[PDB]
C-alpha cells in the first residue's frame, strides 16, 4: 500500500470545546467561542491516544458531551445521573481513552477502540439530550487503527430527524471532489427516525472501514443503508470510480423523505473544473 | 464445488426495455411490450460484464431507469436533474457496467460490482419516482462473481410499503420448490416504511451471497433481516434442508404488517408433490 | 483458558407451560407457576436435539415457534400447520440443530449456532400478535463447539415500546462486578424500529458479539438498529478499560429513552460499590 496510512497511536492529546447557543436558536460544539459548528468539529485519533477535553458551557442551561465507542471513566460519561454534565457557565475536563486490539489473559480478544464514532449532548431537553440534539449538538470522532488508509477530505453527512445537519429542507449540503480524489464520508443519524443513506453512482462495504481488506473480505458491497437514532459508520470512496464526474446525487431513499429535502449533491467534477450537465 | 458457478464475465449484452401504464393503473417494466411485470424482469449479469439497454418509455408521462450498485455514467443515473430520464413515447440507451474487484495504483482493493441490486424509476410522480416506484416500475438485479454457486431458481419478493410485489393484502405471492432444491431469493423493500423480512425453517448468512464460504466466515446466520426503502440483499437456501417438506411461511415480521396480510408460503414439496399439512 | 462450549449431541427433553399471569400477561415458563416475561432461556449446542412437551394451561390457543433452529413443519407452532395448541392441550414440540460442513456437491452449510429467539404464534391473531404483546417470548442460544462461555447471560426483550414488558422507567436493571465477562441476548418484538445503546461498551456485529482476533472485518458497535423478531447477541467484560459505575443501556431514539426505555448495566467495584450512585 502507497497510500497514506494511520500511524501507530498512543499520544495524549489536549483539546478545548464550547458549547454555544446560536443566534437562529441552534447550539453547536466548537473549538473556539463564535466559531461552533453543527455538526460539530470533527475529533480525529488514533487507537491508543488519550484525548482531555477542556469543555465550557457557555449557554443558560446544563449542557454535556457524550461519546460513543470510545474508552471513558463514568465520570466522563456526560449524564446527569453520575454527575457529569456541566452547569451553565460551567467548564469540566472530559477525558476520553482509546486502545489497540489484542491478546487478553484468558486467550481472547479484545476489540480496538477504532471505528467511525460520534459525540452529542446528554442533557438539554431531557435527560437524554433530546432537546441538546435536535438543536444541533453532535458530531462526529474517527478512531483510527494503524495502517488504516487516510483519505483527502472527510465530510460528515448526519441525518437529524427530517434534516440534513440541521439544514433547511433541500438545501444540501452538497460537497465537492475531482474525479480520483479519495473521499471519507462520515454518516450519523439522529432523533426519532430510521432512514436510509443512499449515494448514486458508488459504493461502499458495509464493514468497519467501509474497505475491504482484499479478496477475503466477506462483508457485503452496498450503496443504501439503513439507519437509526446514533448510528455511525463511515467509508472512503474514489469519487467518480469507473463512473466519471456528476452531479452524484446522495439521500436518504425513504420517498416521503427524499421528497420532502434530505436530498444533497456529490458534486464531482473534471480537472478543468466542470460537471456534465450541471 | 460441484454445484454450477458463475463464469468469468466481460461480455457486452444487449436488451430492450419498456415501461408500461397497466390496465389496473399500476406501471411496469417489461422485456416486451404488453408483457410487463411487476416486479420487472431480472436482470443478471457477470462481473464484467457491460449492458446496454434500449429502454423506450410507452407511458403518457416522463419515466427513467436508476440502477443501484452497478456502474454508469451520469448520462445513465436516470434523474431529470441530468437530462437522463425519457420523455413520453421516447426511447433512450441506458448503459449500465461492472467490474471486477482488485488491486488499484495506491495498493488497496476496489471492490467489485458484484451483488443482489436493483433499478427503480426515479421521475414518476416526483424527482424521486415515488409514483413510479409506488406504482411497480422496479426490478432485481443480480450481478454474479466468478465462481459464485448458481442456484435452480431465483423468485423476486419486494416489500412495497403495505404490500408484497404491488398484489392485494393477503394473496401472496407464494412459492414452490421440492425438498432439496437451491432456491435463490432476491429481497428488496421500497416506500416509506421499516420491515423485517422472516423466513420459517430456513436460514442465510447476512453476508453479500447469503451463503458461507467456509469455517472462517463470521459473518451471521440469520432468519430475520431488517430492511428498508431501496435496500436490496438475496440468499440461497436448500429447500426444506433439515427441516422437510412443507407450507412454510414467509412474511414480514412487524406484527400489524404480517397481520395485515404482508405473508406468503414457501410450499416445499415431497419428491410426490405433496405438501405434509396443506 | 477462558471456559469453551462442547461438542453437541445430545438428546434433550424439557418440559414447558404457557400461563395466564394474574395482571392479564401470559408467559411461558419450565414449572406451573413459574413462568417469566421473558421466558426462561433455553441453551443448547450444535447438535443437540431437543424435545419440549409443551403443555397450555390457558383458555385459549396458544403455540410455541422458534427461530433459526431446524424443525418439521408439525413443530412450527402455527394454526395453519395444526401445530398450535388446544387450551388444556398438551403438545410435544421437537427443536434440531447442526453443526457446519461441506455438502456432498462441495457447499458448506451453515451451523444453527447463534442468538435465537421463541415465542407464542396463534394467541389474538394468527401471527402471535397478543401473545407477543402479553409476554410469550423467550431467548434461545445455540453454541458452537469452542464459543467463549460468559460468568452470565441477561435477555433484553425490546417489546414495543417496553423492556421485557415492564413499566416504563423500571429497568430491568443488571449487576456485575468490574472483569466479568456478561452475555446479552437482545431481542426486539412488536411493531417498532429501535436502536440499542450500552454506555462504555462495545461489542462486535457478529454472531458472537466477539472477534476471532486480527482478520475480523466485522464492525465493531455500541449502537444496533433492531426490528420486530430480530435477535443478537454479544459478551463484554464488565467495565473494560472504563472502570465500574453506572452504566445506562436504552434506545436511542430519542422519544423512547425519555418515554422510559432505559436501564442499568450496574458494575460494582469489589467491594461492591458504584461511583456516583
Ligand atoms: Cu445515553
Ligand atoms: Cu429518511
Ligand atoms: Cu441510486
Ligand atoms: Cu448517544
Ligand atoms: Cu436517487
Ligand atoms: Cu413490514
Ligand atoms: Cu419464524
Ligand atoms: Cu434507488
Ligand atoms: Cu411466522
Ligand atoms: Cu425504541
Ligand atoms: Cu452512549
Ligand atoms: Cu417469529
Ligand atoms: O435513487
Ligand atoms: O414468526
Ligand atoms: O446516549
Amino acid at each position: 500500500i502507497t497510500a497514506r496510512t494511520a500511524p501507530a497511536g498512543g499520544e495524549v492529546r489536549h483539546l478545548k470545546m464550547y458549547a454555544e447557543k446560536l443566534a437562529d436558536g441552534q447550539m453547536g460544539y466548537g473549538f473556539e467561542k463564535g466559531k461552533a459548528s453543527v455538526p460539530g468539529p470533527l475529533i480525529e485519533v488514533n487507537e491508543g491516544d488519550t484525548l482531555h477535553i477542556e469543555f465550557t458551557n457557555t449557554m443558560d442551561v446544563r449542557a454535556s458531551l457524550h461519546v460513543h465507542g470510545l474508552d471513558y471513566e463514568i465520570s466522563s460519561d456526560g449524564t446527569a445521573m453520575n454527575k457529569s454534565d456541566v452547569e451553565p457557565g460551567g467548564t469540566r475536563t472530559y477525558t476520553w481513552r482509546t486502545h489497540k486490539p489484542g491478546r487478553r489473559d484468558d486467550g481472547t480478544w479484545r476489540p480496538g477502540s477504532a471505528g467511525y464514532w460520534h459525540y452529542h449532548d446528554h442533557v438539554v431537553g431531557t435527560e437524554h439530550g433530546t432537546g441538546g440534539i435536535r438543536n444541533g449538538l453532535y458530531g462526529p470522532v474517527i478512531v483510527r487503527r494503524k495502517g488504516d488508509v487516510l483519505p483527502d477530505a472527510t465530510h460528515t453527512i448526519v441525518f437529524n430527524d427530517m434534516t440534513i445537519n440541521n439544514r433547511k429542507p433541500h438545501t444540501g449540503p452538497d460537497f465537492e471532489a475531482t474525479v480520483g480524489d479519495r473521499v471519507e464520508i462520515v454518516m450519523i443519524t439522529h432523533g426519532e427516525f430510521y432512514h436510509t443513506f443512499h449515494m448514486h453512482g458508488h459504493r461502499w462495504a458495509d464493514n468497519r472501514t467501509g474497505i475491504l481488506t482484499g479478496p477475503d473480505d466477506p462483508s457485503r458491497v452496498i450503496d443504501n443503508k439503513i439507519t437509526g437514532p446514533a448510528d455511525s459508520f463511515g467509508f472512503q470512496i474514489i469519487a467518480g470510480e469507473g463512473v466519471g464526474a456528476g452531479a452524484w446525487m446522495y439521500h436518504c431513499h425513504v420517498q416521503f423523505h427524499s421528497d420532502m429535502g434530505m436530498v444533497g449533491l456529490f458534486l464531482v467534477k473534471k480537472p478543468d473544473g466542470t460537471i456534465p450537465g450541471y
